[PDB]
């Protein structure tokens, strides 16, 4: 089996193991900021800053046909502090193809170029989208299952608890084909899952980076911090 | 669409909805008590009880072939109390055939009647099992999947924060037959998730019961509490 692993129980301004993009920082205290976070300590708009590991993931094998299952589990915050316009525009978890640049902002979070679906992105992501665009449900915050498109196979409400720590976990089984994925805020309580069938043989490709992704809108105020606490990760492909 | 939902934030001696079987009692305090608790409040050995919800659920069509998509969410405790011997046996949630009465003990957890996958059981169950009978995978406690057989068609360890609260969430799709679950321990912080392809037209009986069963062992003090503090449960099935 060809394995990968790692775990952030905080991040450290240097650490070898980050690429940091657009916006995205890491604090001294330990907290990744994806997207700029003002002198005054208020989030600013018009931010789009990514972070991805800095080693591939062998997601399937080209030659005898294997499928990787993996699992990453992050905790995060979302502040949303001004009181109008509304928030925007939310954060993800994205694997696609390798030497990773960030794409377009506000409501294509950092991953995708416009709302079509194309199978060219060749990117699976998680998201925790908090402004609803055109393409999206009405429901903000949801969580969404986006496969080769910003248009959600599938999304499930949930509400944002204002500036407490999230925990997600995200499990991928190859044999089933089952992504299923977890929100829970501890602070509440609250626990959300969603789930759907995703062929990562066919939507990724052999090779992928992975990453974590965060917007912020395309007004004056139309924002919200986009934090990361830890990080961890794990995938095996049978051999 | 034909839809069914209950709700029980506390349970109360005399509820209209539920039927009790065995060893299981609601107590004045709002607990519903799957295992015999000695007077001393200590879980009692050899007991088995379970309950079931009054009005059976519509989980496909006879006639239409259309399938139900479901959501169950109950909280519960488990307190090993004995130093020796092993704890035993484990709690669980389970649909089956209609009019239905306890089965087996022990590690049939009050559900099954032996060790063999049967089709004839017609039953799908979600257990929490504390102890490593012949057809178990070694770690205990796991949440198993159990498809008309006590040998789970898949099982994950969990650690047990003994005598503590944990939230359960149970969600069955039928579009995509995925069966997803999710445990959480407040107290602690820990989630667990496990998923499944589960065809319920192809498994259940048209009509089912839905109840929450609990087991203590086969010798002096192989026992634990199996206590539940609420419940809810929803179904449709479209038309
Ligand atoms: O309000 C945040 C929201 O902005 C959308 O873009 C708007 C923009 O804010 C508005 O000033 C302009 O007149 O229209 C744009 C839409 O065509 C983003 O698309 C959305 O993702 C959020 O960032
Ligand atoms: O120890 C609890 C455990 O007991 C198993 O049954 C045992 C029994 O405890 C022992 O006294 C007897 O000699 O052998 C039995 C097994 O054949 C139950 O099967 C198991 O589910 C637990 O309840
Ligand atoms: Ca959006
Ligand atoms: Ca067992
Ligand atoms: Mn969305
Ligand atoms: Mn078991």
């Amino acid at each position: 089996v060809e394995t990968i692993s790692f775990s952030f129980s905080e991040f450290e301004p240097g650490n070898d193991n980050l690429t940091l993009q657009g916006a995205a920082l890491i604090t001294q205290s330990g907290v990744l900021q994806l997207t700029k976070i003002n002198q005054n300590g208020m989030p600013a708009w018009d931010s789009t800053g990514r972070t991805l590991y800095t080693k591939p993931v062998h997601m399937w094998d080209s030659t005898t046909g294997t499928v990787a299952s993996f699992e990453t589990r992050f905790s995060f915050s979302i502040e949303q502090p001004y009181t109008r316009p509304l928030p925007a525009d939310g954060l993800v978890f994205f694997m696609g193809p390798t030497k990773s640049k960030p794409a377009q902002g506000y409501g294509y979070l950092g991953v995708f170029n416009n709302s079509k679906q194309d199978n060219s992105y060749q990117t699976l992501a998680v998201e925790f989208d908090t402004f609803s665009n055109p393409w999206d449900p009405p429901q903000v915050p949801h969580i969404g299952i986006d496969v080769n498109s910003i248009r959600s196979i599938k999304t499930q409400p949930f509400q944002l608890d204002n500036g407490q720590v999230a925990n997600v976990v995200i499990k991928y089984d190859a044999p089933s084909k089952i992504l299923h994925v977890v929100l829970v805020y501890p602070s509440s309580g609250a626990i959300y899952t969603i789930a759907e069938i995703v062929d990562v043989k066919q939507v990724l490709p052999d090779w992928v980076d992975v990453g974590l992704s965060g917007a912020t809108g395309a007004q004056r105020d139309a924002a919200e911090t986009h934090d990361v606490y830890s990080w961890s990760f794990q995938a095996s492909l049978p051999e």
